[PDB]
């Protein structure tokens, strides 16, 4: 039973030397796995010349609606992959982390690009930057899908998890993915892919996944693709270096091992809830998928004092936790994945002791037995800053070394010792130690927790990234950054600066600009449902003068009685020199002078997004409203019934008779739309 | 009347029965004025300038 | 304000200052008001209901 | 308040409970100039003065 390879839109195997997946509990070869004798070049012009231009012909709007219905098949179909999680070594909870968060992460990556992102296949990032005196030459950013295709080169620890979060950004960006998954877990990233494929929901060569060996694809890469790499870092520094790569400046990502720290704070005592929470917290992510997760604790430091205290702590929780085969009832803490794996654990294991580590919990497995179970193993580090094998060495399962500090800036240095790491955790309850040890030790880690009693309640944990925090580290870590929200779907794309007229550049965005031609048309915009408003769309208002009378009816109704409009004497002497209207009267009299007050389209405003103040406005003066529709995006029907409509940004400028514009803001706006589309 | 607003959602009663609020409500504006009045210290003091309102949601009617 | 009627000669300097009037006028329907306002008795009396207007005309701008 | 009229109809609870209408209603130069407010076009445009009003009856109380 060979795994096969999802390449050029056929489900096909290799032939030649291959490699083995064994079953983690009872050991026996389920799989065997091979892609010798594939065509990887054949593949990426697959990807690229049907796969990324049916992508980036969605709007970013049809890409995250994609990743949506995705998650939901996904979601439907899990029963499966636990079965196959199942064969990895994964408790009921270890692998609900992988699949479930995997498809958490498609959805959330779904709400945040149809909430965030605009609905066309560019999307202009910040405003009209001005750059003249008169107006006819400005500039904005804009981030344009790149024409490759995204290599994912994934590690063991989580098949599902790992794949679709590197896949939702890069589907959201307009990229088609090509997935090389590490061999020892493979079987369960091919019924994903498999999921996906037989949906019918993606375009076609959106996917492929290279079951094996990568061959020489990396010789086939060209500038415009990219390369993700999770793994051992002596792999992924090969793979930076390789000459096509380097050649070519194509995009590296390299994510690596790391040891994460765990601090506890000088003003913990053992009578505190703090001390019972940092010890599960160490226990819960040391046996956790039995600690082979890349966000696993490490190094935990604790002061000098409550050094004997933590570790009798530590084995007491841990004794109570029981190894075994997960489908006997009565085991929290299954296996590691491979023979081979238990191997390297013992190994580090060894380095450690041999480096000069105490044992205060077993250390030795059974290094013949058919399962690839390792007891929860607990370190000691008399010596922590004379002894640099503890800050370099990571045994990757339910290994983790206790090492004592001083003065609650030794633990500081300690923490930064590690070179680099994903994730750190801070039990305190004072916010000044926590403010110091950020200050000092944010600069060596990607992540860090900061865990106090109310915190721990709906805490998620030292070791699950979210889809909306940044996942990566420096140095030692690898470098890189996953998950950032947005910033992941940057990473998929090309941003460049275009310089023009706002005329032009507000043809180039799809988006009114500021100073750029506008459409009058005679029918208030108002009256106009969503497919019948263009951006650029205007009105210039009637007049209002303004009067003393105003000031003091608006001064009334509202209550304030600021002395800038009220007081005659305190006025004389302020910048202005005399008094003035409020700025929410400028406001409230805009709106009235530009909004449509008969039933039409337009259903809410709910949102007013920018508002400045530029120069005051005179009893005397008069102002007048231009509103320009600025920016439109559909929204998606989520039944069958609800109305469709659509959200309207609406520039709006305020000038006085000077022609002097006074304020300066947007309104948000929900608009009917004629037509749904279920 | 002061503003000039006069939208259907809060000055007539028919049209609003038949909109999402099922009824009249208060301007969103207005409870931007009034929040103001309520807060705001009238006598001369450190604040100089307010010129500036940053981002504003409207998260349920007011009635 | 409360009649909701804007119209530019009366709320707009800039376009009254280039009427025939040339600056901002009275409403009309104010010096109406104003006037009923002035001769109406307010208590209970024989005046039962006034229901009719019957041929007004604007002679003069009221400023 | 602004008008001025005061007239029993429209301030007076109690006596206007004992009128035809059976309780307070609005004024009718309220209802003309709401009307004139409702259907005035703001901004400068052809219509030029207004000058005059021609047989105006309230026919059915407002309440």
């Amino acid at each position: 039973q060979q795994l096969a390879s999802f390449l050029s839109g056929t489900w096909q195997s290799g032939r030649g030397r291959s490699r083995l997946i064994h079953h983690a509990i009872s050991g026996e070869a389920l799989w065997e796995v091979t892609s010798e004798g594939l065509d990887m070049a054949a593949a990426r012009q697959f990807a690229i010349e049907k796969g990324a231009p049916a992508l980036r012909a969605m709007t970013f709007i049809e890409r995250a609606a994609m990743l949506k219905a995705v998650a939901k098949h996904l979601l439907s179909e899990k029963e499966r992959f636990y079965a196959l999680s199942a064969q990895t070594g994964a408790t009921r909870a270890d692998s609900w982390v992988d699949i479930e968060g995997g498809i958490g992460t498609l959805f959330t990556y779904a709400s945040l690009g149809s909430r965030e992102l605009p609905d066309d296949t560019l999307w202009p990032e910040d405003e009209l930057i001005p750059l003249s005196k008169e107006g006819g030459f400005a500039a904005r950013h804009l981030l344009t899908s790149k024409s490759g295709v995204a290599v994912h080169i994934n590690a063991f620890n989580f098949p599902c998890w790992g794949m679709l979060e590197k896949l939702a950004p890069t589907w959201l960006g307009g990229m088609p993915a090509i997935i090389k998954p590490a061999t020892a877990t493979a079987q369960l990233t091919q019924a994903m892919v498999k999921s996906i494929v037989d949906s019918g929901l993606v375009p076609e060569g959106a996917i492929s996944l290279i079951c094996g060996s990568a061959g020489d694809l990396l010789d086939h890469l060209d500038s415009q693709d990219v390369v993700t790499f999770t793994g051992s870092a002596a792999t992924g520094q090969m793979l930076r270096v390789q000459p096509n790569i380097v050649a070519k400046s194509i995009p590296f990502t390299m994510e690596a091992d790391s040891l994460n720290c765990c601090v506890l704070g000088e003003d913990v005592t053992p009578d505190q809830p703090e001390f019972a929470l940092f010890i599960r917290e160490v226990v819960r992510e040391m046996t956790t998928k039995a600690g082979q997760k890349c966000t696993a604790i490490r190094r935990i430091i604790v002061p000098q004092a409550l050094v004997n205290a933590v570790s009798d702590a530590l084995v007491a929780r841990l004794q109570k936790v029981v190894v075994g085969d997960p489908a006997q009832e009565g085991v929290k803490m299954g296996a590691l994945v491979n023979a081979e794996q238990r191997a390297d654990v013992q190994e580090k294991v060894n380095i450690l002791l041999a480096a000069g580590c105490e044992i205060r919990l077993g250390g030795q497995a059974d290094l013949s037995a058919a399962g690839a179970f390792f007891p929860p193993t607990l370190l000691y580090c008399p010596q922590p800053d004379e002894t640099p094998a503890v800050h370099a060495t990571e045994a990757f399962g339910p290994v983790a070394t206790l090492m004592p500090a001083q003065n609650q800036r030794h633990a500081l240095q300690l923490a930064c010792a590690g070179g680099g790491s994903l994730a750190g955790t801070l039990v305190t309850a004072d916010p000044q130690i926590a403010r110091q040890f950020i200050a000092d030790a944010a600069r060596t880690h990607g992540r860090i927790q900061i865990l106090n009693e109310e915190s721990a309640k709906e805490s998620t944990g030292h070791g699950s990234p979210l889809p909306q925090l940044v996942h990566g580290g420096p140095g030692r870590a690898g470098g890189g950054e996953e998950l950032g929200g947005l910033r992941a779907v940057k990473h998929y794309m090309q941003r460049t600066a275009v310089q023009g007229s706002p005329t032009m550049l507000a043809a180039i965005s799809k988006q009114w600009v500021r100073g750029a031609k506008v459409e009058e048309d005679r029918i208030h915009p108002f009256r106009k449902y969503f497919e019948e408003l263009q951006p650029g769309d205007s009105l210039l208002t009637p007049r209002r003068t303004m009067t003393e009378a105003d000031i003091v009816n608006f001064a009334c109704l509202s209550g304030d009685h600021f002395y800038a409009h009220m007081d005659k004497i305190a006025a004389a002497e302020s910048i202005f020199g005399e008094r003035v209207v409020h700025g929410y009267f400028v406001l409230s009299a805009a709106a009235g002078l530009f909004v449509d007050a008969g039933v039409g389209p337009v259903i809410a405003n709910y949102g007013l997004e920018s508002l400045r103040f530029i120069e005051p406005v005179k009893p005397g003066d008069t102002i007048q409203v231009r509103l320009t529709c600025k920016r439109k995006t559909l929204k998606k029907q989520r039944s069958a019934e609800e109305k469709p409509t659509g959200v309207v940004e609406w520039a709006v400028e305020v000038f006085n008779q000077h022609q002097t514009p006074v304020a300066l803001y947007s309104i948000l706006t929900l608009v009917a739309r004629q037509h749904g589309d279920f």
